[PDB]
């Protein structure tokens, strides 16, 4: 049921971050366990779900593509991209952004982030 | 004096466009004289003018970086890229998007779009 939300709190939620550095990056993926395998790139929203939630209604996103949504609002964040093997040690390096970000939404949660705009 | 401003009006605002195709780019480039040489890329932001100048306050914009603003809100834009001679014909290809957008200002309007954010 509606979990799939909570496994995405895990993978791309961190509220209030202590600085962001590529030492912040190495230790948050381990915490929340994204290191066996090494994810590759991952992304964290920061600030409150209050208003990640709200890109599901027309409240603070409208659609986007097939299956995707968009926020109207930006959001500090921070991506974590691996440097090197697949497996741990795994220490990746961090990027600091602010803009608007993209998920797809089930029973009106985040679900999925959608990383393709952090290559970028 | 303010005039700078002016010019990025033109070469970075349309207001209500009719569309977003490439055949669009390629009009607009031409009425706002982006042909001679082609501009290699150019983007344009939509909307109104309101809120595009108040990215140079605390209103709708933070600092970035070294002599920078980003926007808090997200804008409907489009960027044209030129494909091929950097002499007409130049005919581009469009990229719908919609994300914030980073500009400097000065005597507090808008007077710079920074097109790296459009690369990507
Ligand atoms: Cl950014
Ligand atoms: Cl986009």
């Amino acid at each position: 049921d509606n979990s799939r939300y909570t496994h995405f709190l895990t993978q791309h939620y961190d509220a209030k971050p202590q600085g962001r550095d590529d030492r912040y990056c190495e230790s948050i993926m381990r915490r929340r366990g994204l290191t066996s395998p090494c994810k590759d790139i991952n992304t964290f929203i920061h600030g409150n779900k209050r208003s990640i939630k709200a890109i599901c209604e027309n409240k603070n996103g409208n659609p986007h593509r097939e299956n995707l949504r968009i926020s109207k609002s930006s959001f500090q964040v921070t991506t974590c991209k691996l440097h090197g093997s697949p497996w741990p040690p795994c220490q990746y390096r961090a990027t600091a952004g602010f803009r608007n970000v993209v998920v797809a939404c089930e029973n009106g949660l985040p679900v999925h982030l959608d990383q393709s705009i952090f290559h970028r």
